[PDB]
């Protein structure tokens, strides 16, 4: 029951229920999560999105974004609201027409307007790979071991209170989990195993705030994927997962035959299992239809360390080996006031003309550019350093680039930096006060790329930056369709623009 990698993609309003607790949502596909996406390395992705949104209580104009996928050539399918379109409006489609060249792995799909991912407009999207590196590692992987960890609300996005504190009402795993007050025995998740088989599961974390420790009683895991990037096999037998981060381990169903919980702990809302919460089902084939009846250790053995983690490919760090060893090393002043964040001083506010279409209309520096301050240039075919020292209120923040991935040569909880083999990956912890988690990358994709928190709340509340990538070069690789060049007249004439 996998789609793509042509199909068509309805979002829609509906009620849902995944916790027993009845609320209107924002669903692709008909379902919380949306259906998986999938098709193989360097496919033609067509992905007709019908806006048939009607509640203006959750918006009704949408936009939507392929986590992690380059986008190259293709600025124009990212999806980013302001950033790379304007949203499409209600009655209307639009088709995401792009390749996937040179990437293949666990990604996702989400609304890029507003907080309306979290509203229920989020599902996996996956790259298989015909000759993956890792097959022979597992005998299983398809739709039946993708394990998505979601947080939900009872209150819609847009009518979180101002400035009341915002937490969720339920982890749900591949879509079904309790409340965390007044727990109903609603139904929870299984995930079956067959005793003696081995198992791809693609963990997708789907969340709009909390990182989740993700772990399965009697089980460990050995991590072959991250963030879509293949890794040398790493051990763990639990995961601290970061909003929209994604793994790959291999399950081996080695245990006696039987029921086994599976743990996903948000770091807020309800802390503990009472009543099933934070809960799903690892269950054999032949296993008795019964909760399992396993504990949790105190103490985890060999928690996942992101220092831990080395690509199976050689991919090194580009640039030298020391801080600011870079063609355009960065620092950016991450910092939260008042309800607001910002990035240099500067809190991110949608523009009304897209950023693309600003520079195809000629804008061509980033001091040019809207919002003022907001957008800062990048060279082409440079090394870019990117260092984001911790402190701002409501972290850990797990930033996120679009159009890249990049190397992470200093990670969370560890001052020491990696110029050898760090993992590479697209959204990274950046910790706690007094770190200096740092990426890099080179610039071989230009277009303007999202760079923000992935906590929606915060990128609501402007925590994010544009980087105009090769300005110069963005209206010759970006070739855009006229259904693209519709969206903006289109919006605007809407909403009265
Ligand atoms: C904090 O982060 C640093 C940097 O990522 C981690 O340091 C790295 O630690 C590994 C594991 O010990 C070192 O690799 C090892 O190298 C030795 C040669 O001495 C080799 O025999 C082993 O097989 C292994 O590959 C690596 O050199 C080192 N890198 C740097 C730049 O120091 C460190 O482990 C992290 N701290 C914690 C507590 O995890
Ligand atoms: C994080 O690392 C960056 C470099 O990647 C540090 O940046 C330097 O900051 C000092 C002022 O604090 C400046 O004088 C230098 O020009 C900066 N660049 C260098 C040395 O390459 C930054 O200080 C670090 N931040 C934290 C909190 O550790
Ligand atoms: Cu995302
Ligand atoms: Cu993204
Ligand atoms: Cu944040
Ligand atoms: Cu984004
Ligand atoms: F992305």
């Amino acid at each position: 029951a996998q789609i793509g990698p042509v199909t068509d993609l309805h979002i829609t309003n509906a009620n849902i229920s995944p916790d027993g607790f009845s609320r209107p949502a924002v669903l692709a596909g008909g379902t919380f999560p949306g259906p998986t996406i999938a098709g193989n390395t360097g496919d033609n992705f067509q992905i007709t999105v019908f806006n048939d949104l009607t509640d203006p209580s959750m918006l009704t104009d949408t936009s939507i974004h392929w986590h992690g996928l380059f986008q190259k050539g293709t600025n124009w399918a990212d999806g980013p609201a302001f950033v790379t379109q304007c949203p499409i409006i209600t009655g209307q489609s639009f088709d995401y027409n792009f390749n996937v060249p040179g990437q293949a792995g666990t990604f996702w799909y989400h609304s890029h307007l507003s907080t309306q991912y979290c509203d229920g407009l989020r599902g996996p999207f996956v790259v298989y790979d015909p000759n993956d590196p890792n097959a022979s590692l597992y005998d299983v992987d398809d739709d039946t071991t993708i394990i998505t960890l979601a947080d939900w609300y009872h209150t819609l996005a847009q009518q979180e209170p101002i400035g009341a504190a915002i937490t969720a009402d339920a982890t749900l795993i591949n879509g079904l989990g309790r409340s965390f007050t007044n727990t109903t025995a609603s139904p929870l998740s299984v995930i079956t195993v067959q005793s003696g088989k081995r198992y791809r599961m693609r963990l997708v974390s789907i969340s709009c705030d909390p990182n989740y420790l993700f772990s399965i009683d009697g089980h460990d895991m050995t991590i072959i994927e991250v963030d879509g990037v293949n890794s040398q096999q790493l051990t763990v037998d639990q995961i601290q997962i970061f909003a929209a981060q994604r793994y790959s381990f291999v399950l081996n169903a080695n245990q006696p035959v039987g029921n086994y919980w599976i743990r996903a702990q948000p770091n807020s809302g309800g802390q503990g299992f009472d009543g099933g919460i934070n809960s799903a089902i690892l269950r054999y084939e032949g296993a008795t239809v019964e909760d399992p009846t396993t504990t949790a250790p105190t103490t985890f053995s060999n928690p996942l360390v992101e220092t831990d983690l080395h690509p199976l490919a050689d991919l090194g760090v580009p640039g030298q080996p020391f801080r600011g060893g870079a063609d355009d090393p960065l620092v950016l002043n991450l910092a939260f006031a008042n309800g607001r964040f910002s990035i240099d001083g500067v809190s991110f506010v949608p523009p009304t003309v897209p950023v693309l279409l600003q520079i195809l209309s000629g804008a061509q520096n980033a001091q040019d550019l809207l919002p003022a301050g907001s957008v800062i240039s990048l060279p082409s075919n440079s090394v870019i350093e990117v260092a984001l020292p911790a402190g701002a209120a409501g972290g850990p923040h797990p930033f996120h680039l679009h159009g890249h991935n990049f190397a992470v040569v200093q990670s969370a909880n560890n001052a020491t930096p990696n110029y050898v083999n760090p993992i590479w990956r697209d959204t990274v912890s950046i910790g706690g006060t007094g770190d200096n988690v740092t990426i890099r990358f080179t610039t071989n994709n230009p277009g303007p790329w999202f760079l923000h928190c992935h906590i929606d709340w915060h990128l609501e509340a402007g925590f994010a930056i544009v980087f105009a990538e090769d300005i110069p070069d963005t209206a010759s690789a970006n070739p855009v369709p006229q259904a693209w060049s519709d969206l903006c007249p289109a919006y605007d004439q809407a909403h009265n623009i």
